[PDB]
Formats: C-alpha cells, structure tokens, sequence
C-alpha cells in the first residue's frame, strides 16, 4: 500500500535530538536546537511562567475551546510587544492578530492565507534561513526561491547583491525576513540597512514577512522590533509571525502569534475573518493552557516587567559565553579571527566550520552542531567550554 | 492592499458562539456546538482530568518540545482506545500514530499528507456531515464531494445508494466516514451494514478515513469502535483520527490522535516519518499540557477506568434527555412521529426543522440549532426540556 512513500531523512536540527540523547560520550555537549539553557545546562522554568500555571491551576477550570483566534489577552500580549504598548496602529485598530501553535503555526497560517488570497506571489527567504521556513511554505503549494544574504567571504551580509535581488521582483511576491537574530547565522541587518530595505520593498510594492522568534535576546525588546515598527509607520502591508518559545522558555506548550497590518479598518476586519477561517481548517482553535500562560504574563504589570528581566538574564548569559570563548579560540590559534562570535547576536553563531568537520565534532568529540556550522551560544557554559574549545581548534587544524 | 479579500461569513457552528453569548433573552437555550454539559448546564472538569492536573502541576517541570509525533504515552493511549488493548495490529507494530491539535489537526495532517502522496485521490465525505471536514480537505487543494447518506423521507441511511455510489469511484478515492455517532444527523450503520461497506471499501481499493470524535457516548468504547477493528481485520489502508475533546471534556486543550493502518513493518516506518514530516512543517510538535494529561490519563489503569465511567455518566445523560424530550413532544403533538429522538446516538439529534424554523427558534426563543436542523442533546436539562419542547411545537405548527 504504501511502498511508494519515502522514508522520512529527519530534520536537520530535530533529527540530532534523539542522536544527542542516545551518545554514550560524557563529555558530550549539545550545541544543535535553539534551546536556552542556564549556567548548569538546565533548562530554566521562568518565574513569571511559574506564577501564571498557579493561577491555571487554581481552581481547575472548565476547558471550553479558545475563539478561532485564542484569546483576546494573548492577541493584545503579541501585538504590544511588536509594535509598542498603545502603538497608533493598534490604537487605530490596524492590525488582525491571531495566537497560533508557536512560530511555526503562524507562518503556516501566513503561508496559508498568501497562497489562497496572492496565489500568484512567490516567497523568498534568506540565504541560509531556518530550513523550516523553505518547508512550511512550499508546504502550502507557494513557489519558494532564496535572496542573497549571508557572505561567507566576509561574514557579514551581501547587502548590495540582496537590494539588487529585491528590485527583480514582482508586486505582492513576499519576502521572509528575520528582524533581528537570524537564524542561522546571527549575523543582523544595521538599523540605516533597514531602513534602505523598506525602501526597496516599499518602490517594489513587495509584501515584507517578519518571523520573529528571539526578541529580547538581540539588544531589548524595543530595539529588537526595529524594523517591524519602521515597516508599520512606513505604511507598509507588514506580516508578522512571533513566538513566545524561547523567550518564555515554553517550547512544548506552542505560543506564538500572527499579526498582518492593514490600511483601513475594513481591510482589517477582512483579513482577521480570513485568518480565522484559515486556522478553522487546519485545527479550530489554539491551546488553553500556553494561552492563559502568554495572557497571565503578558497583561499583568508586576509578571511583565518579571519576565522581560528575565529574558534580560538569558541575553547577558549568551553575551558572556560569546566573549568567553573568543577569548579561548584567540588564545589557542594565534591571529586567527574570532570576532564573529561577539558581532553574531542572539542564540546563534555561524562558525563556517564545513559539514565534515560539524560531523566529526559529532563523532569524535560528542558536540552536536547544525550540519550548515550553526552553533547554539547557550549550549555552552563554564563546565563545557574549554572542551569544546579544544575540540574546534583540532577540528579546524586542517 | 486587501479590498480583494472576502469577509468571513463565519463558521455555522460557532458563528453561533458569540451570538448565543449575546443573546438577552433570559431563556436561551444552546443546542448548537456538540458541547456536553451536566445537569446544571454546566460544563464538567472531569475527576480523571483534574487528578492529571494536579500531577502536572506538582512540581511545574520545564518545558521542552515534544516529539514531532506527541508523547509516546498519548499514542499508546489513542491506539489502545481505537483497536483494543494489546491488540494484533499493535503488538505486530502494524500502526504508525501521532498526537494531534484536536481531531481537526488530525484530519488536516491526514489530508496533507493524502494530498502529498495520493495526489491524484478524491476525498467524499457523507451527506450531511460535519462542514469543517469539507473546509480542511478542499484546504489542501483536494478535490471533494459527498456520497448519499441521510435519507430526509426516511430518517435512515439511503444504504443502497450510498453502496451504489462507492462501486463508481477509483483505487485509492477516500472515504470520509463516521464510525459512530455520526454528526450531524446521529444516524448510525448497523454492524451488518458495515461489514457490507468494507468489503466494498476492499473490493474497490478505497482508502477509508475513520473520524472519531464521541467515542463512548454511543454504546461503549468497544462497540463504538467496531468498523475500526473490522477494518484493520479486513487488512484495509484505513486512517483514523480522533478525539479527546468532548469526550475528556478537554475542547480547549487540542488533543486528538492521527493513525495509519498500515500492511508491514517498513511501510509503517515510511508513513510515520512523513507524518513526522507533515506535522513539522505545519506546526513543529503538538501541545504539552494536553498530550500530559491525555498520557496520565490513558495509562495510569485506575484514572482510565475512573475515565471511562465518567464518559458512561455523560453518554447516560444524554439518552435521559432523547427519552424526556421524545415523551414530551409525542404528548404535545399527538400522533406525529418523535421516533428519530431516541433511535439516533450520540451527542446529535436531527431535528429535520427548515432553515427558516431554525432561523424562528433563535429569534422568538433564543433556542440555537444548526441551520441544517442539528440539535446538541447534552444542550437539554430539566430546566428547559419543557421550553424547548414548546417551542419546537410553535415552530412546528406550519
Ligand atoms: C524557533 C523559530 C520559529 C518557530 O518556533 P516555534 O517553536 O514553532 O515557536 C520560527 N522562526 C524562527 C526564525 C525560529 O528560530
Ligand atoms: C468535534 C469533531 C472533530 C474535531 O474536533 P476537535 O475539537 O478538533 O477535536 C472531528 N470530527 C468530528 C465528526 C467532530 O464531531
């Protein structure tokens, strides 16, 4: 019966979780999925989370379904930490925002509307991106091509080559664009690039997609949104996918928005209708409890300013780990340069190491990287470093 | 930028969520969403349930993703409730299962992965059957109709016609069916009837697609699941998705399960890892909260048999209200046939009002059925039978 379908290869970042699991090594050490983890490699429970589940669950309640689009305290929770607490947009009711299952439900949501609505319009992510994003939208049947980004030459962007790539393109083609943090490679667009961006995308007439999934974790919140709220108050028609994973250290319970900012409140109400309709026929509503959680934190005061001090910590603990091992590289291999790992912002590095030598990180030493050279910062800590420094230094003696 | 997009009318079932909510008629009755609620009109924390929560928050744990598939308890619980404890098919390792967002996400990676790997598969669904089948399965760019079902003269299954229509279609067409308690006429096949479908099913190669969603408020859970296990008996390519919702009473937390019959052990290998796949590139890994209670429930033997008598508890509701109500409207209009009331399972009556008589109950009563004339049994109590009854004898009166 079902001979003709394929094996499943695995993901490039989940497929290593099981193999990290089963390594019988002692000292091995992961540095693959995204994952933050504290200063004795655990992952943390945040006390504002902590706070919240309390609450949840006292007294357990009646557990109806959440509206098509979750519940209006998370809707508000996403929409003021991407465009600012009483941002005009919001205040002139610009903006259709829905919770979905994490980051990825809404860009499937996003994907979903863009093929039904644009079913002309093509996507491009950068060069590299998370492999996801190229697998959630050709999922939905949309033509996926690349824009030039990331220059392994100089390690930082191909600036001028990915403006000349954006003015080829069409009215409403759409473009995947991290605002800060890139996954995979850290490597961010400066605030006078952004602004030339938006520019081109704005001539252009193209549709910008922002997927966020690490603000805080780059300079602050507000910072981080840069180019989100330059896009709004350059009237552009902006998508917006977050995630509350990692910056609430809550993965598995699969919190995230979408968030499309229209010109009128007509276009608005069209647009959340159509969203609501989208997330109708792929699974009806969104999870109570990460719901109430993002709702609870997000919405009050004392838990808000709890939390972002806490993301804050998480920020500060990557930011030591990228200057501590500089440090040890620099020291170990004489003039050879490091700076990558304290331009590179928010969990990741790229360190160009080639996949040969991110598969015997693996095999000789236990150390779990992403195939492309991509590098989880918060995997490492005071008990891990030198041994993976060591480790790069034998593999990079080539 | 969005003139283009069409309002959403909203869904027939909870389009009527926020209206009934609304509503200042102080004797408004919901009969719309399949919703059990108690005597009271309120809507249970089951016992089971709320020990599981207990236990998840004692101590509040980190949270990680889940598997791609949900937790291995989660798919062990839903294989274990849909083809019998230790059953052949299971202990031959015969059947790959992922935990879902709610049955609608089963039913959407099932339709996904159909249309990835069946592309050329038509899907049909019964007429009448739950709307948001045919919006999941034409949101996957699949092409749908109906086969005949509900016989409007009759109030039984038009059996010869529906058999008539399946002996037209191609190796490899889906079948949409409801093993029991069908939604939304409530009208359900004999065993002898299902026997006669499946060696139709087999003789013509169509792939049957079971959606499960009130397992246990028909007869029993075995009986309930009995074109399940005929299927899987009969070697047949069946699909099952089903639900934790109504019958954990657990709507908001998105728990369901999707799995794939399959005839060796490297076909269930090769259809597991591409619903892996599927379920990444929609929305990575499903729920913690839910697939932690529905694993403690399912596999802890005292809260599963606490379980199951609290389902029983609900389904005995149920039939307490298809007896009261038929009683009632036999007496109030005599000689006129309420047979239907208690000949049909589940959750769902089939009321066989116009749209316009449903239409007239929600405004002069505040009564909410479905516009296809659908009545949610659990909806009725002591405290309005005798209103709904007198309404329904107005509205009758034509
Ligand atoms: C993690 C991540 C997501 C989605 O993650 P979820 O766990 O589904 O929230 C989306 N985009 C980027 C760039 C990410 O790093
Ligand atoms: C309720 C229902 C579903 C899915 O419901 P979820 O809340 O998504 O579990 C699927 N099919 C049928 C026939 C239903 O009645």
């Amino acid at each position: 019966m079902f001979e003709r379908i394929d094996y499943y290869a695995g993901d490039p970042i989940l497929g290593l979780v099981e193999k990290f699991a089963a390594d019988n090594n002692p000292d091995k050490v992961n540095l693959g999925i995204g994952i933050y983890y504290d200063e004795s490699g655990v992952m943390p429970v945040l006390d504002c989370v902590k706070i919240a589940e309390q609450r949840i669950a006292d007294p357990i309640s009646p557990r109806p379904y959440l509206p098509m689009a979750g519940l209006p305290g998370h809707r508000k929770g996403c929409q003021e930490l991407l465009f600012g607490k009483d941002a005009p947009v919001l205040k002139d009711g610009l903006v259709a925002t829905i919770a979905t299952i994490g980051g990825s439900g809404a860009l499937k949501v996003g994907a979903e509307f863009i093929h039904e609505w644009f079913p002309q319009s093509k996507c491009y992510v950068s060069d590299p991106t998370w492999g996801n994003h190229i697998a959630i939208f050709e999922g939905c049947d949309i033509e996926v091509g690349k824009y030039p980004y990331y220059d392994t030459a100089t390690g930082g962007i191909k600036f001028d080559e990915m403006i000349a790539f954006f003015e080829t393109l069409n009215k409403d083609d759409v473009l995947l664009l991290h605002p800060c943090c890139h996954n995979p490679t850290g490597v961010d667009l400066t605030r006078e690039q952004w602004d030339t961006v938006l520019n081109v995308i704005q001539e252009r007439e193209l549709i910008p997609f922002m997927d966020i999934a690490y603000q805080g974790f780059g300079e602050d919140m507000d910072s981080d949104a840069y180019a989100i709220r330059k896009a709004v108050d350059m009237g552009l028609p902006l998508f917006v996918s977050n995630s509350f994973s990692k910056n609430l250290s809550l993965y598995g319970e699969r919190v995230g928005g979408l968030s499309v900012v229209c010109p009128t409140v007509d276009e608005t109400e069209r647009v959340f209708g159509q969203l609501n309709s989208t997330v109708r026929r792929i699974y009806s509503s969104p999870p109570s409890h990460g719901g109430r959680v993002v709702d609870i934190v997000m919405n009050d005061a004392a838990l808000h300013e709890q939390w972002v001090g806490e993301v804050y910590a998480m920020r500060d603990r990557i930011k030591s780990m990228r200057t501590k091992l500089k440090s040890v590289l620099e020291a170990k291999i004489s003039g050879r340069n490091f700076d990558y790992l304290t331009a590179q912002n928010g969990m990741f590095s790229f360190t160009g190491l080639t996949p040969e030598q991110v598969e015997r990180l693996q095999s000789e030493f236990g150390i779990y990287m992403i195939s492309n050279s991509r590098m989880c910062v918060a995997g490492l800590n005071s008990s891990n470093i030198d041994y993976v420094a060591n480790a790069m230094v034998d593999v990079l003696k080539d």
